[PDB]
RNA sequence: GCUACCUAAGAACAGCUAAAAGAGCACACCCGUCUAUGUAGCAAAAUAGUGGGAAGAUUUAUAGGUAGAGGCGACAAACCUA
RNA sequence: GCCUGUUUACCAAAAACAUCACCUCUAGCAUCACCAGUAUUAGAGGCACCGCCUGCCCAGUGACACAUGUUUAACGGCCGCGGUACCCUAACCGUGCAAAGGUAGCAUAAUCACUUGUUCCUUAAAUAGGGACCUGUAUGAAUGGCACCACGAGGGUUCAGCUGUCUCUUACUUUUAACCAGUGAAAUUGACCUGCCCGUGAAGAGGCGGGCAUAACACAGCAAGACGAGAAGACCCUAUGGAGCUUUAAUUUAUUAAUGCACCUGCAUUAAAAAUUUCGGUUGGGGCG
RNA sequence: ACCUCGAUGUUGGAUCAGGACAUCCCGAUGGUGCAGCCGCUAUUAAAGGUUCGUUU
């Protein structure tokens, strides 16, 4: 750890492709078929950026957010990740759990009711609550289908899961979610932004995995675990990857682990001779596995948001 | 007499790495992924390269068996003399 | 998708089918399959190796009720210190002192008498109960979901190299080519002495109208037109034209399987297997009369 | 529902582009709330030109 992160110049990265172009009107052709509006999000980024769209766009259902993702997450600091929301304007969030299915039960209370308390307009009649989720890619929206139709249809998987970011094409048709009360849920393909606010918003969220490695940058993504995982005094990486005892420099720590996976790799250097090749070590391959580590929470559980925790 | 499966009694499978592996590389063989040529063609489905398997749920010679309201089928509603 | 395998000979090799493993169903048995077999077997299937946990359609009173824990209980070694002994070897006395203790009530698996169910009489509404008696009151289950260790001519993505893929093509060689010689097809073809522009027209003209152009013929290229050639468009519709398949469409039960007034045979009932025949007209895309 | 169901093949792309001018640039002018620079608009002009990538 020796200071903040040295960014300088290193503009935002930016993916559009034609899922969220052609989404945002096959989803806004279709709010005559939705009851509520569900917000997934990781619990690494509940604050930082969420959606510039969606929360100003979509305001005639009411809100509701679920944080996925708590199991790689600390909630010491609950009781303020409440005030910043409360003082935004959202009212309830939901944080689940998808492999053990925690407080995922909590959630079938907080949608009846709410629909309840507002107007319908043109489903006065309808006993079947068609409800929509709708977030960012890579944050745990097809998951929650397949988990509300694990524990209360006991039905089993309806929607593609495996982790990578836009392996979900378009807008699918409904899933039956539960029999007690009734209640279908749309899938929608992430929508995630347009311009993503400033560089280092931009960062905190490809640093889920909600965008692909490529535009950003694998070292680039490498060295921002290493200013937030040593600036927030959790030296949890230093157990698995114990290199010799903590180093803060992105150069020395894709060596070592380079040395203990055994990677090599064949690079063209350009110097002033010649071309020639130099066997070295593999530092996209050990950006690649000091990323996995970190996404399957064998690193430790950390907060993004600690930067505007700050005040 | 093709083909689908079956019966009888037969045959084939180098070298290499490993040891009793429906193991790995790789011939002979079997199959046909991709490309190109060919499209009254060499061929009513081929050639050249690249490929999958190649000691096994393998491949194959010979003789027999099941026949159309049927046979046979590791279902492609495939195959049963184009 | 577990894997090796398998499949549409001739447009699909796959994520499809198969596969161990697991689960459900049927069968207590001989001499022609199963099988010269016998429930750890055989058949009919489902899912896809192994791995992980979700509780249960015995209705009552009251008592049985476990370590673990709680209901709650005493005394002393090494050594430290203050003294009395005294060349010394070092002692003695008075003390301080850790752990160590597990009677025994009690949420609390062990298993059962009791309006409790059967049956039968009064009302001839159920007056609302009297009885007669007693039901070893059969182990309290057993099904869904998740999940990458390898693997893959599977579908995507990526690091690095690499190379005419590309920027931007070039050179050469062979085949082809063209020419000379020999042999010699095929689709195609109303007749054509077969131009361009604008207009016309069955709505896109070599042929019609008004202009324009024009000696005649071979050879090599080109692919804009001849709605070019090949195959009575696969999409849409029609036919009281077919066929495959499925049923809770109609008509049937001769046929097999059961019983009826040992098998056979003659008439009935309930199923299984099927057989035969059709699927009006008017809006078809409808946001589902 | 007029031509074609005795076959008029389907978007973009590659290649080659022919044309219109209702002009995006270059050229020539009128007006301006046109100081200069940038412009805005109109007249005139089709000789020439109109890039390379990321994304299924
Ligand atoms: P990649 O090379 O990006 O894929 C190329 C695509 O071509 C498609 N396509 C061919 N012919 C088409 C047509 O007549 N009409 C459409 N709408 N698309 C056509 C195309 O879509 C089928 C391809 O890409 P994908 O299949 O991956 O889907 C993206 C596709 O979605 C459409 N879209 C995107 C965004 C938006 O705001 N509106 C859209 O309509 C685009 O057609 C886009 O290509
Ligand atoms: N290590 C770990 N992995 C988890 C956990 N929860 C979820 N995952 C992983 O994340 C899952 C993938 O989530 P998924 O919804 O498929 O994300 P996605 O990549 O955007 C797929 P799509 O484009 O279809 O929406 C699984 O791949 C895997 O189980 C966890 O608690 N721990
Ligand atoms: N560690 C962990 N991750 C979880 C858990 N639950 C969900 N996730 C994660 O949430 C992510 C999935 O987000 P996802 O539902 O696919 O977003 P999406 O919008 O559908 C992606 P697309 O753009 O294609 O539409 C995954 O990275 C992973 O499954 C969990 O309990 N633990
Ligand atoms: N329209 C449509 N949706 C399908 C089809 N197959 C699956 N789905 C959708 O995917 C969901 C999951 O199906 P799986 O077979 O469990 C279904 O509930 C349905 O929404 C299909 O053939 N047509
Ligand atoms: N797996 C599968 N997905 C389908 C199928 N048909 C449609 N889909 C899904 O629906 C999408 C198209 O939806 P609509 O036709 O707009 C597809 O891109 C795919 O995601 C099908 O037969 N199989
Ligand atoms: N019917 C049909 N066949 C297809 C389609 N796409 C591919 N195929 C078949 O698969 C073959 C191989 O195509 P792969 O995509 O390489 C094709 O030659 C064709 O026979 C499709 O959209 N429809
Ligand atoms: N006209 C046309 N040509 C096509 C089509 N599909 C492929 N082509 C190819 O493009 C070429 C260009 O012909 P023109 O479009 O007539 C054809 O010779 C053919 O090879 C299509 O749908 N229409
Ligand atoms: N119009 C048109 N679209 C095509 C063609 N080939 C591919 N496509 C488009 O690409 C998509 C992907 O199909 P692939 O050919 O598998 C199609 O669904 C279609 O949208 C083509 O020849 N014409
Ligand atoms: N009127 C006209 N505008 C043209 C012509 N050539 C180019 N343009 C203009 O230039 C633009 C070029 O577009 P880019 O390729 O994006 C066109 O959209 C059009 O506005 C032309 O011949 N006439
Ligand atoms: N017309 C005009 N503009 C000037 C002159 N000097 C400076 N400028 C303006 O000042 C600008 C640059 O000066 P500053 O350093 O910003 C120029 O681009 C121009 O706009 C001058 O003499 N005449
Ligand atoms: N080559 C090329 N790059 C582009 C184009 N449009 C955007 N980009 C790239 O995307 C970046 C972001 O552009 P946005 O318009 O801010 C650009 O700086 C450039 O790198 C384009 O038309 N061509
Ligand atoms: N339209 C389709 N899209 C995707 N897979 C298909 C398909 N039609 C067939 N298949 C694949 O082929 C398998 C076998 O189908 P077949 O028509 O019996 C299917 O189970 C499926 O995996
Ligand atoms: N001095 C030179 N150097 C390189 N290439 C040359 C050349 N002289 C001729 N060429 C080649 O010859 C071509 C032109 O000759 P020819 O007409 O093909 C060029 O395009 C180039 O490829
Ligand atoms: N230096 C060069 N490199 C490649 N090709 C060449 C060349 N000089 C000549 N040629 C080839 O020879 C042809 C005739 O050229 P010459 O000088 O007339 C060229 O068109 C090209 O094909
Ligand atoms: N312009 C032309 N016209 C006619 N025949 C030609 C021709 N050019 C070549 N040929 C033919 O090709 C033959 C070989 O020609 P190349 O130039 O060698 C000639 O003798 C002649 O038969
Ligand atoms: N007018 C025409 N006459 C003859 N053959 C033609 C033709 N137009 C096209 N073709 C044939 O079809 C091929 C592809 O042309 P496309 O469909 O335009 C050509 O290379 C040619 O073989
Ligand atoms: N909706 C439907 N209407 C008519 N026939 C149907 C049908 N669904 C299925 N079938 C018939 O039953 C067969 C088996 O279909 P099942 O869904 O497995 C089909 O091949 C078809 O002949
Ligand atoms: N409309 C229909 N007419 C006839 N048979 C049908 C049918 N719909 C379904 N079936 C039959 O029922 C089976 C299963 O369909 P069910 O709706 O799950 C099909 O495979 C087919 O045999
Ligand atoms: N090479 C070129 N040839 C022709 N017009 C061009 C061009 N480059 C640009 N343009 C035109 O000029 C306009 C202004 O370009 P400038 O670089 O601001 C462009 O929008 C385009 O219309
Ligand atoms: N080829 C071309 N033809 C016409 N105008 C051009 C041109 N190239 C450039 N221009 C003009 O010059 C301006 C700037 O040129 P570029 O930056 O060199 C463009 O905005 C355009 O107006
Ligand atoms: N470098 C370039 N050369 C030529 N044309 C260009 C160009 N950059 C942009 N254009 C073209 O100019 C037009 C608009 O650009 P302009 O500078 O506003 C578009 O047609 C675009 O494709
Ligand atoms: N020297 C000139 C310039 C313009 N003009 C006329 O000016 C108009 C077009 O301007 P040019 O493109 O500059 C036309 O009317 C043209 O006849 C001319 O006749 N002689
Ligand atoms: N340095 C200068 C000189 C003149 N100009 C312009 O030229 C006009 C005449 O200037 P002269 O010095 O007279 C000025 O009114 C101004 O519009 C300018 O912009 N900058
Ligand atoms: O019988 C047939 C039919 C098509 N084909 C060809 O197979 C190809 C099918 O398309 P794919 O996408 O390769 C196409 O080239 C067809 O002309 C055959 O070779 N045989
Ligand atoms: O060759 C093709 C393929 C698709 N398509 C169009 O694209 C649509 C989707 O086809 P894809 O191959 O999924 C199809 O319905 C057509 O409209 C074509 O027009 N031509
Ligand atoms: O010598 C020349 C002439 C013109 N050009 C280009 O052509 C454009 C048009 O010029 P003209 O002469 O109208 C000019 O603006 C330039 O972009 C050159 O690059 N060089
Ligand atoms: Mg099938
Ligand atoms: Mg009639
Ligand atoms: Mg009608
Ligand atoms: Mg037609
Ligand atoms: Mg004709």
């Amino acid at each position: 750890w020796r200071e903040n992160f040295p960014l300088c110049g290193r503009d935002v990265a930016r993916w559009f492709p034609g899922h969220m172009a052609k989404g945002l009107k096959k989803m806004q052709s279709s709010l005559k078929l939705v009851d509520c509006i569900i917000e997934v999000h990781d619990a690494r980024i509940p604050l930082s950026g969420r959606n510039p769209l969606f929360q100003e766009t979509l305001g005639l259902k009411p809100h509701l957010l679920v944080l996925n993702k708590m199991d790689l997450a600390d909630l010491t600091e609950q009781q303020k990740i409440m005030q910043h929301l409360e003082g935004e304007g959202l009212k309830n969030v939901i944080f689940t759990n998808c492999v053990k299915d925690e407080n995922v039960k909590q959630i079938i209370p907080m949608v009846t009711e709410l629909i309840g308390r507002s107007h319908r307009y043109h489903r006065k009649e309808n006993l079947e609550y068609c409800i929509m989720v709708i977030g960012v890619p890579n944050v745990g929206k097809s998951s929650l289908i397949n988990s509300l139709r694990r524990q209360h249809l006991r039905k089993g998987k309806a929607t593609r899961v495996g982790g990578e970011p836009g392996i979900t094409r378009a807008v699918m048709s409904k899933i039956q979610v539960s029999e007690r009360p009734l209640m279908f849920l749309l899938d929608t393909p992430g929508v995630l932004a347009p311009r993503i606010e400033s560089v280092e918003t931009g960062l905190k969220l490809a640093l889920c995995g909600t965008v692909l490695d490529h535009l950003v940058g694998e070292e680039t993504m490498a060295d921002y675990l290493l200013y937030t995982l040593n600036k927030h005094q959790r030296f949890g990486y230093v157990q698995h990857y114990g290199l010799g005892s903590a180093c803060d420099n992105v150069e020395r720590v894709l060596k070592s682990v380079a040395v203990k996976l055994g990677k090599t790799q064949k690079v063209k250097v350009l110097t002033g001779t010649g071309n020639v090749n130099i066997i070295q070590p593999n530092y996209p391959a050990a950006a690649r596995d000091f990323l996995q580590t970190f996404r399957r929470g064998l690193l430790g559980s950390v907060m993004l948001d600690l930067d505007v925790l700050r005040g």
